[PDB]
């Protein structure tokens, strides 16, 4: 009952989308597609599917009932567990309903979708990806052991009037940490929180950064807020920026091991010019 | 940072009005209601409440006293800091007093009131609005990425004998800028100022504008001066005016995130044209 080991018509609730897409399955119902999570091809594909959940996570039991699923899948944030006990009961009147809980913003997610991939019958590729991730981390950490030892990384995204520096326990900061990379001291105020927030005046916190990553969507596009952060004249004064070492980062969220490796690939490419 | 007693008898000074309204709180004391800032129903209601501050920002310390507050809230322009540290003292003798500073004419205001909404016990809805604003910018920017690339916007308001073109660091112009929109070159002489002023002779400075927004009050009514600008004979000469693309903009001076979303709605609607 651990993550590591030694159906025909699927409704995909939240986090179920990435699982069925990777398995080449077509869902009979899907949570409302958010464009930033998917490639252009994927999004225009996903839009051909009936919406059975809002992006606010509000579920449409009736629309699901019309979809006639034989299996309903999705992940749940562990904090909302008891809440989803009732939801599963309600949903199981339509079809067998498999939920999995996940915790934090790091490995918990890509493990959770590994379990969903097994359930929908795609455990082979999914377990392969997990092993590949673990191998690549080993291989990368020793192949560039020098660069990882003397370079300080930072991951940022922007919000409204402020920006964030991603912590060692979350998204691309988790993956960077798992690799063994050093990360900026802008992280320190985050504590157990996923990011540390700063005003545009506090951009100078990232002066110990030799390399900076900034989150983008699935098509390498920064959101306006992240672009706004890159525009600030105070930003154009950081060591890493006038070194030409500021790079885009796709799939920082890393909802699967397949996605998490794409992060490893981006981290690796930068290490080649380092 | 903005991103992450208990009251029942609140006096709302300047900028505290939008906060108590949005929270469904009836204030015991309120700054003199200016009708252009509120709906007909909001204004009608707000006139019931005792006036404890003048529209010229003069505080009636004894009217506040009789109101018997247990909490006094309001926002302060950053320039007038020390002058208000003083005021809080005399105020703190009446009840706990919360003043927040804000800077500029952009994101600083809706964040300041986000903080006041937290203080009065309404931080949930307030943070929801902030998150929703940030999501919808991201959303609108990508969904209309074409329109936003090919279109040049302008925001104008009228004054006596002159008119103004709003800059990228202020009000409706800031939000338009945050979205990623292109805006007219009439903004240039503003520099760091919130607006660039012109005579009715220089209306031709808006020839590159494909779309034009004109500030109105909370009830979609332009002020007489703005109304005069739209009457000028050189105005119906502009491309955007003879293309049918001149629209009213409410809540340009977006005081809260709820208001800043209503601005985004209006921009989205126009963008659903073009």
């Amino acid at each position: 009952h651990h993550h590591h080991h030694s159906p025909q018509r699927i409704v995909a609730l939240e986090f179920g989308t990435e699982v069925v897409l990777e398995a080449g399955i077509e869902p009979v119902g899907v949570i409302e597609p958010v464009a930033t999570l998917y490639t252009a091809e994927e999004f225009e594909q996903l839009s051909t599917y009936p919406v059975v959940q809002s992006a606010s996570l509000e579920i449409n039991m009736e629309a699901i009932a019309e979809a006639q699923p034989d299996l309903i899948i999705g992940g749940v944030r562990v904090e909302s567990h008891d809440e989803y006990v009732g939801i599963r009961e309600d949903l199981e009147k339509i079809a067998p309903t498999v939920f999995f809980d996940f915790d934090g913003a790091g490995s918990g997610l890509r493990n959770m979708t590994l379990e969903l991939s097994r359930v929908v019958g795609d455990g082979e590729r999914a377990e392969a990806e997990q092993q590949r991730f673990e191998e690549r981390v080993e291989e990368i950490s020793t192949a560039y052991a020098d660069q990882l030892a003397d370079t300080t990384f930072a991951l940022v995204f922007g919000v409204d009037g402020e920006f964030a520096v991603v912590n060692t326990n979350a998204w691309g900061g988790e993956i960077l940490h798992t690799l063994g990379a050093k990360q900026s001291k802008a992280q320190q105020p985050a504590g157990e929180n996923f990011a540390a927030f700063y005003s545009y005046e506090e951009i100078d916190e990232l002066s110990d950064a030799d390399v900076i990553f900034y989150e983008t969507d699935a098509q390498e596009n920064p959101d306006p807020f992240t672009e706004a952060l890159l525009e600030q004249k105070l930003w154009q004064s950081l060591p890493a920026v006038e070194a030409g070492q500021v790079h885009p980062l796709r799939y920082s969220a890393a909802r699967t091991y397949a996605q998490a490796n794409i992060v490893l690939d981006q981290i690796e490419e930068v290490l080649k010019g380092l």
